[PDB]
């Protein structure tokens, strides 16, 4: 897709009339298991101008959900500290706590926590009626109240309860933050729940999924190609799958976003291929920013991080 | 490693002294869990000489392992058919039925199983501590109480269980066979059931573990490796992880077969290294045969089948 | 080519007017030269529930055409089995007699040959004016009377007079098939012979030359493109190269073919591509059906067994 | 190599006689250039801990030098701050003041630069006697005193200078770091001058350059492979070029480091590979450790960030 | 683009209203350094048919450049021989000189020369404002005036003058060749110099910038690519770079060629991409001639040297 | 192999005890077959310095071998001119006549000739019992008599006796030269007949047979490896197929040379490697000497032609 075209690119949104409905009703789940937060202060690491904190909180089903929780080291009145929630890509985990430092050296608390199943201490609890695809994309495709993302979903909003069970932080100024299944992710904790005042996605995964597998986006969109290899060759179950991944799809989360939002977009991405990060840009219902990096793909922006430290300066 | 160091090729073997009590305190586990085997014949299958069971049982957790039960159409006597239990390969699933007429042409029954969780429609429903490296080779890679291929191995002995529970099979007369995966599975129900009278693995995989590793073999191996990079890269727990490996290893399991062995190799196999399957082989108790094919790497082997027949034909 | 457009493509059709005249000579080569069929039953062979024979008989020109003929065992009534002719892909050959075991199953005979001059025991007899590049589709490419495909289109003929010519075999429940080479050879065989009365053409080569060439098909394709980089770079001869080549190709031939057709045809196919295939099934003379497999390539296609078993059952 | 082999692989020092007095003349050379440092600091930053500078300085030739100085924020005690130079990779910059941060919030002043003519604002005013290959390691290749690292290891040195020239900065308390070819000026700085109390080289390019060209290691080391292919086929003039090279050696500089060391090493890097990486560890004169990270190439390595902040808070 | 597209490709010119004064400018500077020309006859090389000449001329800046002059043997009268000049591809260097043989063996002199920098003993002695991507094209880019193929053009210039200086040689039957980098520097002689009479420019690069670019041409295009990577990722100096190269486009110099050219295009070369190369074509102001090698790329063309040779005699 | 053991490296002749009555049988044959050589001017080819002849003699078997015959222009002494007799590589042809304009230019005949069935106007004449790879090496390989070589060879030596019947021709100063297979021929020339006096193999092809199959050699020898996939996958005809190639093997070959050689090796070569060519060079017979490009694979030479002909003045 050429550049104005992208930039006007406005698909017609896939969300189901039942989209809230099956929304308020995971969020009842989530609702009624307390969070049980185990926070436990590092004191043998190197950095010493921030306090760290190992934290482990429940999940929507009891998973035990593992972050790493970060603020300036001094003293904190109640609701003074802005707060950055972190999520991270596929296959990853909630990184090294000297990660969050920019954020703490700014002025602000955050919090990183990993995504269950994937390349941490954390497992996934949730039970599936099939097999599927290496990764965790394909399990309990069939069914939105089966499917995988759903309670990784609650356990990103649960991560919003977690920084406002703290004292010391403003619920007021929350930031969610991530790269790829971590920009997704940010949508959807934007997009679910109304505490966050900014969302900063970079390159999100999980937007616009029908057109990401039509145009052979690598990556593990194509996950969702080998589902239908192994197991509907002639794609009769086409319709079902599409629709369950529609009510997590980004592009319907987007439309529910009243956060400010700072996207990144790069151009020669192929694994979040631009058209599905415009996908849900342009369906954006609050006041929003996009820097569009041209020549480069799925990838570090090394740049990007002052970008958003600027936005966050002048916005939290 | 050239071909005749690979055929003299004789490790030291890895188990820990309590192997053999880990395993039977495992099947008692399973001696406890009836198979609750539910069977449905499929009508309308295009071969109207053999008939075709879509087939359901219990693994040793409760899992439903899915599965194809094929045998000559007609009458047969009580303790009359020979049977082959094959397993697949890694990601794969049953198959289709017209994959087991030839078996059924020489008048055999024969069944094909899911490995729980993987392409197929048998989920997995064991708990593990962590998370993992997409895949199934890093769940509960610290324990072997825990590990994934703890329960696939009992459902794999579950399988001669189900084929011994059919009155018209003869259980002196059963062969366990599959590549890659599947070989390595075929090798674990030999090892650890007396019943198979025959093995006929095609390159096993999950051999030699720390080898497979070292030596950077491709396709699933990668995934130890992965692991290690992501949740211990000076390798401090390099002996855990070997130990729990160490279980569920076909050297190991080659030296408890007294069944009669045909092993196909591939000397130029990237994924299952020939090293790793000669150093199974030359462990095993009972009388082998070896296929060498020079030029083939991990690929199917149209030619091997005869090879196969004529050894079931000979032997079983 | 996107679906909608592929489904209805339907371009115009290249055959000279002398198209049917070309073929009623080189048929008329064929009457001239006897068979001299040879039969030998093969011994020893592990499925006993079949008949194997080692085949021989002569192309128009002498070369000796190998093959294996199957039939089920025991004695059969004049004219009574249906009979599946199978071709083979580019560079193949033959195979081996356990790949037909399935047709025998069914109660039908099976042919498998070689194509001459590929990976058999098969010569090819055929004298060309000039060289080639490495390969057979460039043999005599400068006219058709001595093109490689002329002799090959006969020798396919030739298989089927083979089975008309056993007893036990009826002429009116002959079916043709194969892949790739195999299923441009079985479109030839069914366009310029009367007697078959099914065709199973999977992703079939040798359709639409023209388009093929230039939209830089790979595999053999490109044995054409390498002709013009080493015979006529500025492409001098093009006209003769593409006339040459409109005699052979499977879209004129389907435009002949009253037989009901299956074919398969795979939407990532880059050695045989889809618009090419489209071409072909579109020009069909006969009842068609298609089955379509949106996310797979030039590969095995195990699921198309029972596709293909069925239509035979059905239709045969 | 396997890894005990490698981990006691000591080869012989290459550097010539000479070597010493090569340096000797070279640095007495630049001493009769002024520094003209210039200062600018960076205001509307967002982090605001921080104090950035934008600096240059004159190389020995005169060539302007580009980089970021950052303190904590405040007006510091003379001579109360430790130092961090980093040096960065080839055909990179000098980066991002943010990139700096870590060192900053640990008390530490830092000191990142560009290397002449790479990819950042600092040109190469160097003038050469004959063309090369795209790059820079070919730069009068056939003479000592004219090759491109002869400049570059006095712009390192005098980054030294510039440093020390800062009031606040703590001239007994200098680390120099960098990966890859910054690890190479690392141990050149250190080897080359007596102040830096620490060397943190990742993955050092410029060591054992006959090696590392003769098993082929991928990355900027094919350069000088490039150069024999365009202007010596049959290596008439290797003795000269490994002459030339010698002096810039890391392997000859690491027997000249008496300050502490800590290498990480990755096992499976093909640019730097660890046989050469162990030769320059191995010949280092001061107390030193390793870290050997089995399973990483060339890459980040993000765990390293934690364990060079233990040894700068153990020993600088 | 395809082919009947393609031909008719002449989009509109880039050139600033400055160019030709960008141009005098430039070539003013250069008049008024002297040639400086030497020559030195070659002894015992082998082909005793040629008169082989080592020479040096300088550039505009003093830059000594060298190369190959080849003449028919013993003594010519004045202005009896034509000349070809021929500039190399990227990275390249003035050959050897039997490669000039058949332009002496039918009755010519020849020259082949270095360009600056690159792989032969010439180097390049300008200096730069900032670094550059590894490479040449990047050296300069912010400023038409301190670009890497002013004195680039300026020395190819120059080479007329060598040449019009030759006693033996005709002035008036100059003819300048070259493939790749050589075919856009012809491009500028024959546009920046009345003296060419012929131009042979061989799939030129340096040929309309921006959509070499944008289409991601590889090889050394890609530089300017990594350029706004490593310098603007959001592309705000996108219009500076873009203003720089159209002062070197061969597109805006093919305006004012007015001599005879024969431009070889490679309809799959994806390096020099055929629409730029026939932008550059159907902007050419005198008489033209083209062959298109339809299956060719971006490499040697054995055929085309006949053609050049048949196109020589009927007109130089 | 590391360059010290390259240069002793000598293995064992694999010669059979017939191998020259073999080849004294072939040769006899061909010597009762004359050639019936054509011969017309080409006229209207813009050099004007050559004559130049399209020319074409029979094979032994009948082929019509075509080839390009370059001399000086105008009439010569009888005996006067020494030759140079040009094999070609793999898949290709007799060439341009401008590409002999070198030889002729210093006094010499030339003659080019074609390849049977690769790609010119030569066709093969032979017929083979049984199919094969694509390509020609795999031909006839279970029999030496059928062998695609054979002929080649012969048509080769009757190269020679061509040269030797034109009257201008010096017999006594014959050179045969290639490259690749053009190589494996001139040894072969060389080897087989007595009447060459230099031979100038370019990295030989044709080889050392079973080490170049074995190390996994790319570029044609991964016929014979594609030959054992598709005919032999458990290697039980290994010994017939080497016993054929036995008989071509340059090795073979060079212990029959008397020529003065000069072979050019290149070090990093994996179609023709250096060990297979040193195997060569190290038996051969007479004087000899080597040039040894250390970083050039399978390609263009350019500085080998100035050392061929410096090769050709001294000893021709
Ligand atoms: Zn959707
Ligand atoms: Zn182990
Ligand atoms: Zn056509
Ligand atoms: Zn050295
Ligand atoms: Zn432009
Ligand atoms: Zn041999």
């Amino acid at each position: 897709m050429p550049l104005s075209q992208l930039q006007d690119y406005k698909p017609e949104l896939t969300n189901e009339t039942d989209f809230d409905l099956f929304w308020d009703n995971a969020k009842a789940l989530s609702n009624q298991k307390p969070l049980h937060a185990q926070v436990n202060l590092v004191q043998d690491y190197p950095l010493k101008s921030i306090s760290i904190y190992d934290v482990v909180y429940d999940g929507a089903d009891g998973t035990p959900i593992h972050g790493w929780y970060v603020t300036p080291k001094g003293e904190h009145q109640p609701g003074s500290l802005p707060v950055l929630v972190k999520y991270h890509g596929y296959s990853g985990n909630r990184g090294y706590p000297n990660e969050l430092l920019q954020w703490a050296s700014m002025g602000m608390a955050a919090l990183a926590i990993d995504v269950r199943g994937q390349g941490g201490v954390t497992p996934d609890r949730a039970e599936y009626p099939q097999g599927g695809i290496p990764g965790w994309m394909t399990l309990g495709i069939l069914d939105p109240a089966s499917y995988y993302y759903k309670q990784v979903y609650l356990d990103c909003i649960r991560a919003l309860d977690f920084v406002c069970s703290r004292e010391e932080v403003d619920a007021s100024r929350i930031a969610v933050y991530g790269g790829s299944q971590g920009g997704g992710l940010a949508l959807a904790a934007a997009g679910l729940d109304s505490r966050p005042k900014l969302a900063l996605p970079v390159f999100p995964f999980l937007c616009h999924f029908r057109r990401s597998v039509e145009i052979h986006a690598s990556g593990p969109y194509v996950e969702i190609k080998n589902w239908f290899r192994r197991y509907d060759p002639e794609h009769r179950q086409e319709e079902q799958v599409y629709r369950t991944l529609s009510y997590f799809d980004g592009m319907n989360m987007a439309s529910r976003i009243k956060a400010r939002t700072l996207m990144a977009i790069t151009l020669q991405d192929i694994t979040c291929p631009p058209s599905t990060c415009f996908a849900a840009y342009n369906h954006l219902a609050g006041p929003k920013e996009v820097r569009l990096y041209h020549d480069y793909g799925h990838e570090g922006l090394p740049f990007h991080e002052e970008a958003m430290m600027r936005f966050i300066e002048a916005y939290l």
